[PDB]
């Protein structure tokens, strides 16, 4: 039983604050839904932190 995975949750309330950070590409807000939990979807975010810029 692992239907969370889609995950499609983090990606709306997370990106609710980071589209003011700045960060506005669309590699990393679309790489946002791919995450597997929470822990994915706020991960890839520090991940912009190096990986772009």
């Amino acid at each position: 039983t692992i239907d969370q995975w889609l995950l499609k949750n983090a990606k709306e309330d997370a990106i609710a604050e980071l589209k003011k950070a700045g960060i506005t590409s669309d590699f990393y807000f679309n790489a946002i839904n791919k995450a597997k939990t929470v822990e994915e979807v706020n991960a890839l975010k520090n991940e912009i932190l190096k990986a772009h810029a």
